[PDB]
């Protein structure tokens, strides 16, 4: 633990009221066409609620690969289970999680002159993942022990320990619209609500399920996470999905271009729970976003940045920030789970391909020294279904680049990654950060500020962009896709609630003496 | 171009006098063992000399692979030469250079709400690489056109254009101490000064050469860069190399444990020119550093971070900052130039292995959540001599990591990199940044400050750490090895001389509205 | 099953007496320097003993990685055990074995015109691996269940089934000469016979152990296989190891340059059991071979061709037989078992490096169109100890080649191979083929041949060369290292005992009609 010694930071047993000075640079164009840089300061008052709630996560796709892996891993970490591998004994951990497995720099030691590093989870009052309750919906009624055996992700020794408690968990019936997921997912749907079309009864039932989850479990806050199959893009039609009331009427009129995910998101917005989409499909259409802003409900980005895309975000940033001109990026993946079986259809593969292909455009528009306006590298993404490899995704990347005097650099990467074991800690990170963001309020520093001036963060949580492949940002704002930039954004926003200045890495006390 | 509109920044035609507030966090231990974080502010006055000098670089190892590549590339960029490749026409560029091929963010647009990115070279008044004069010493008297043909790095079409002017360049005689480089480099030395041992006449001759370079060329500033063969570690002996006067006496007494690089560095310190070591050997012993601090001469780090080590700095940082526990790093390189031939000896390979192996220790000591005190991954580095591959170094990396619930991640990387084409822009970056650092002065902001209170940066230039594999820091300070951290340090130090605040990446104007 | 309908093949319930015509080509130099090719025919009589013996294998290094894996796998296949993996249910098999997992072509169908393929194990009367008895010596007294847990090769579910029967197996004490294996293997030796030097009592004890194994178990034939640590090369000294009697005197005189493996081989030759060396060290010195020929004892080659070397034998053959000039071969391996720990010493790594480096010389001497006399590619082999990877050896190969008009081909291979699971079926293959070779006799076809003219194959079994990295051939004969050639040799020699002609692959009945 640590505390901040500053007149600007006031600690109360319920609140961490703090004063912060946001310092930025504003650029305006001069008369002769040159740029003028002006330092700007905005004084902000931040309020952080110290009380930790009893948090529940509702998973849409509970019986999937990722959902079963999560519920098993939370049980394993909560009980401190030790199991047997060929190498010997294995203990439960939260590796692969930036919040639960990484540290950030607090400051420099006065005496030793060395850096003080504290866990990322300990910066702000945050909910511990061991106490997270899981539930939700699935079109397949298989219990989560049998779902665990279907997934083929976990070792038999661990499954033996977690099977007794995971056999009592059965997902609630969900909604199946046949048009949106692949034709080979017909035989999977046995636990489905009455109706293959879009209706207002589905919204009522989903709201009832969220209510009953919170009531029966005894939870203070609920979060809904979409971990279901990738869907096809729902066409944007004027009068159907372009406005909150238009969409609310389209649900009742039973229009044939409303995704199941949109029904879940609408139910979440009407019940006041945050909704995070873990799939590349366009769950939030114009009208879902406006309904979220009209009600004050928090909504997150799309997809999960776990594996080849995370390393791509690191590498493209590193290579373009070093002066190497990337001309080709070729991503090849083949996998043999139900995720790859659903993406074997073109209409459902297109969404994932679009999500994977749009991670490098911001980095190539930032480097105007290498890339001319309109110059983009050849970015190809291929995903194939190989049933024999199972959950072990094999990714092959070829990065082709141009260097000094026309030289050629080629970087070939072979990644053997367990998909579910790389996305589960991301879900933990998403829920923990979203719960924290529901507990932070802000206002402008005035000499007569009242309690009525407290405001929340914008309904679209871009602070989750570290864990999201296709970040969703507030309407009209740019998108940040660099991994280091997103991690720094999260860390510095967390430090701003403590009145601490952002990390600059200059270290002038070691250079000027 | 751009200008800063701020009362703290005053622009004169010769100076950029600016006022900056260095904001950091200081950590002190409380009585009950907890940590206390206190915001600290140090007010600094920075003075930047706007006048650009005529800069000359003296290369020790001019006829090597890297030196010939540099002199050819500077000619190619200066003349704007276009040559023929199989793919068609190729123009000269400075790709692979962070200063000449990358951009940094200046600020946000007032109207568009989009980011303004300006070239890294345009942030501060900096010397253009097209105007850099080259010269120096080599033990081989071959002219640099024949040295270019010996190197086997450049295409015949480019060599045809640059051969006429590169055949008039002949390196000055150098000093050859047989004990320090490999036994297979005996036949290479034909241009050597009289003497196989350490003497004060060598210092006189090297100082004379630096003087004559500056006088004949008409230069305002000179920088010496060691681009010669990797040397063996010179033993630290009390009374020989532990003190500036002890070392100055050891040169005259002709002790047998003084490297040729130490003679070059001593000559540079006595003539007031900066010296940058581009090799893993310990050029600066205790006594060379003290002589540098006693005279005010600037000295740089060791080795060149070009290729597998740069990507290692990116990847290890990315993986450990994401919660993945690296257990094994295995670097394999084989190459067939004179660099690999000199490293075929164990005593000269040890220095490069030590330099390559110490890039990840700071990242594993920062993450106390994953690594216990004393826990280090298995880091192996292998370098082999394969004459058939030439300058094209083939690097194979295996990163083995532990992830959620005991999962295994393996990342296999095959890099085919032209060594000389990845290190030449690094040399340009080093000389440009070092020249700029010779033009920056600092002081503490007082109400009665005088002109006599202006001070330079510390003699050990750690701001070059981005381009250096084994960064040398001021005595008693920690070492930063993360690539993103070093680039951010350079950018934020450059912005501090303009009175601008460091980049925080928070973007609160897009989240709070 | 199948039978041969031919007057040349006579089937008896105990013998398969057959007549074969060995057809080859002989080359003699003409007067004008040209070559003359003459067809030669040698008529051979082959006798194959149909009776299958009760076979026992004695392993030197029983408690090692490979020995424990073998004894466990034989139990698993014998009992037909099914265990649990993450993917589901796994049954026992003999995959990775050329005899037990591959087929050979018997002939063409008269009616269908399609090929008839029969299992390699069914060509000749051969011992089934399910009935093989295991035993032997080890310097470590740990039982083989605890040795199995030490090895970290097998899944916990399989180990649970095999642990009860593998805990009753304890290796006999062995002989430890400290000079020959690495200094870090001191603490491993607790089950050692009295004596750190070479003595005749060791031969008596080893012979007693072989006798008692056969007597107690009730076996008809015994084979000894060296699966112990790699040793250093024993110097060839005149009067010590250059003659059978010289070596027999050197054992008694206690010379300090006689390997432990030589003592085992000598004991085997004096007891009449075959000895196969599975390590790169020179077990058979001049004098051991002569003793083998003087007694009639069978001795095999050196090392195990399992993994990167097998693929190297395939690839180098394929590339050089296709017209591609290999200029560089770079093999990198790192592993973390006791094998890699013993090879961390230079004197013990040299033997493995020599064994791995000499697999391509025969292929480059066969292609006189590409390689001039004395032209050899750059062949580098690196083996490193990385304790974190365990038995999973990571091999990285770079094959660099020259193609049409000076083009460059590069082939980069990343192999993740379980070392013990690739060498265990090789040991099964070696013992099965060696037992068969002890049951085959030959003679020249004469009109008055008697029973006294029956002869055995030469004491040095080169027919095992498929499974051996460093093939040992009869003194004065060339070595075959191509994998396809060795497999074809084995198949055609097996078919020659059946009176069948070698496979030619011409298929003229489908081309001439
Ligand atoms: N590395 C990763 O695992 C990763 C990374 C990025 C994105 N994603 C995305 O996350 C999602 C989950 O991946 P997975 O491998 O766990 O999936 P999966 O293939 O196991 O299927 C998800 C589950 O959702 C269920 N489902 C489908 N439609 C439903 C509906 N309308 N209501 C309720 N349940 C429904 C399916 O029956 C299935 O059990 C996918 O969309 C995938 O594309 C995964
Ligand atoms: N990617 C890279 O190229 C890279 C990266 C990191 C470090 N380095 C280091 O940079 C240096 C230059 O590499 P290179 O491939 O150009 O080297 P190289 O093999 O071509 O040899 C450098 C030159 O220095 C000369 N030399 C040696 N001792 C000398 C002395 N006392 N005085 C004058 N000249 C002397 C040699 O004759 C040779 O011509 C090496 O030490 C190398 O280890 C290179
Ligand atoms: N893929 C492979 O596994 C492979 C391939 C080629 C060659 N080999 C060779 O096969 C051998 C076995 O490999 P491993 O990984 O099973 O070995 P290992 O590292 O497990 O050690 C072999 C065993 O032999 C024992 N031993 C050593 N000296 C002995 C002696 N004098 N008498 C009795 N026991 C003795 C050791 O204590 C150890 O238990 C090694 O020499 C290895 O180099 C293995």
């Amino acid at each position: 633990i640590f505390k901040v010694n500053s007149p600007n930071v006031v600690y109360t047993d319920d609140e961490i009221r703090s004063k912060y000075v946001y310092r930025t640079t504003e650029v305006t164009t001069a008369e002769d066409g040159s740029l003028i840089a002006t330092p700007r300061e905005t004084v902000y008052d931040f309020k952080v609620d110290r009380k930790l709630p009893k948090l529940g996560v509702m998973l849409v796709g509970w019986g999937g690969n990722n959902g079963s892996t999560i519920t098993a891993g939370i049980i394993a970490n909560r009980r401190g289970l030790v199991w047997e591998t060929r190498n010997g004994k294995q203990e439960a951990n939260y590796y692969g999680s930036v919040i639960m497995g990484s540290t950030i720099k607090l400051g420099t030691d006065a005496k030793t002159h060395k850096d003080i590093n504290i866990p990322f989870h300990s910066v702000l009052p945050m909910v511990h993942p061991n106490d997270i309750v899981i539930g939700g919906w699935d079109i397949s009624g298989l219990n989560l022990a049998d779902a665990m055996d279907r997934a083929q992700v976990l070792e038999p020794s661990l499954k033996a320990l977690v099977r007794k408690e995971m056999a009592s968990m059965k997902p609630l019936p969900s909604i199946y619209y046949p048009d949106f997921i692949a034709a080979n997912q017909e035989d999977r749907a046995d636990n489905i609500l009455p109706g293959n079309k879009k209706c207002w009864e589905h919204v009522e039932e989903i709201r009832k399920n969220i209510r009953d989850f919170k009531a029966a479990n005894g939870l203070d806050k609920v979060i809904v996470l979409w971990t279901a199959n990738t869907e096809r893009y729902a066409s944007i039609i004027e009068g159907v999905n372009d406005t909150a009331d238009n969409l609310l009427n389209a649900i009742k009129n039973g229009h044939e271009e409303v995704s199941p995910s949109t029904v879940f998101a609408v139910s979440s917005i009407l019940e006041g729970v945050p909704f995070i989409n873990g799939s590349p499909q366009n769950t939030f259409v114009p009208g879902c976003i406006e309904l979220a802003e009209r009600h004050g409900a928090f909504i997150g980005g799309d997809d999960f940045k776990s594996g080849q895309t995370k390393m791509k975000s690191a590498l493209v940033d590193f290579l373009i920030n070093a002066g190497i001109k990337l001309t080709s990026i070729a991503s090849y993946n083949h996998l043999g789970n139900n995720d790859g079986k659903n993406l074997s259809s073109q209409r459902q593969f297109r969404s994932k391909e679009i999500s994977k292909s749009n991670v490098v455009d911001d980095m190539v528009e930032a480097n105007t020294v290498l890339y001319k306006p309109g110059e983009h590298p050849d970015h190809i993404v291929v995903i194939k279904y190989v049933p024999a490899v199972g959950d072990s995704k094999r990714a092959m990347d070829e990065y082709h680049g141009e260097i000094f005097l026309g030289g050629h650099q080629t970087i070939s990467i072979a990644n053997v990654c367990e998909d579910s074991l790389l996305a589960s800690p991301l879900i933990i990170d998403l829920v923990i950060v979203a719960e924290l963001m529901t507990r932070i309020q802000w206002r402008l520093h005035k000499e007569d500020a009242t309690e009525a001036d407290w405001k929340y963060f914008h309904s679209v949580l871009s602070i989750l962009s570290y864990m999201l492949k296709a970040p969703m940002t507030p309407p009209g704002t740019p998108v940040v896709n660099a991994l280091a930039k997103q991690r720094a954004a999260m860390a510095n926003i967390f430090r701003a609630c403590l009145g601490l200045d952002p990390e600059n890495d200059m270290t002038l006390e070691h250079k000027l003496f």
